[PDB]
């Protein structure tokens, strides 16, 4: 419940930011803690949301009974294909806990149009090497914070997704962690630079949430 606000907020954000629209969008949730993402999706005229569960905790029914709404079960984000998910899709959003993204991307991109947004939120107490987690589990270095988000857009790129965009969460995860939304697109005329990226991701740590 305040986490499913907390979630609507984090995607809120991230939306106006990048000023993509979801209207008659089919869109995917690609790990589904809370039904905040999909909320947001819907009410904002997504025609169709894929939600994948995550196997612990429970959407609520209401969610799931809703027409334009899919939960699908037993399949963690690696495991998302196109056949899975019922066809590419054209928004991509992924709110991930324990796992690096650079292992998740690969199939998050399979489940992509060529036209779609894939818009994961870099989590860098995931991200990040043994020993650079600081106290209380957050990492406070806001340069390793940096080289996670770099880090992940390197690898989206490696998988021809260029980035066109970063934006800091409006709240900090639970522990305190400050993450950031990384705007991928591979059929784009706007995607950033190295340099452009790099002026991107220091204003948006800078900011903060
Ligand atoms: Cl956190």
């Amino acid at each position: 419940r305040a986490w499913v606000s907390r979630g609507a907020h984090k995607l809120v954000g991230a939306l106006e930011a990048f000023a993509i629209a979801v209207a008659g969008r089919r869109c995917l949730d690609a790990g589904a803690s809370t039904g905040g993402f999909t909320e947001v999706l819907l009410d904002r005229g997504a025609a169709h949301v894929v939600a994948a569960d995550v196997g612990y905790g429970q959407l609520a029914w209401s969610l799931r009974n809703d027409p334009r709404v899919v939960v699908l079960e037993r399949t963690n984000a690696r495991g998302l294909t196109p056949e899975a998910i019922g066809g590419r899709v054209d928004l991509v959003v992924a709110d991930l806990s324990f796992i690096s993204l650079a292992t998740v991307l690969p199939a998050l991109v399979g489940c992509a149009s060529r036209d779609a947004d894939i818009v994961p939120l870099v989590k860098p107490q995931f991200e990040v090497g043994k020993g650079q987690v600081g106290p209380g589990g957050v990492v406070h270095d806001p340069q390793l914070r940096a080289r996670s988000v770099l880090a992940v857009a390197r690898r989206a790129q490696e998988l021809g997704w260029h980035s066109v965009g970063v934006k800091a969460s409006p709240l900090p995860g639970p522990s305190g962690n400050v993450e950031y939304f990384l705007w991928l697109r591979t059929q784009t005329d706007r995607a950033l630079s190295a340099k452009g990226l790099e002026d991107a991701v220091h204003r948006a740590i800078s900011e903060g949430p």
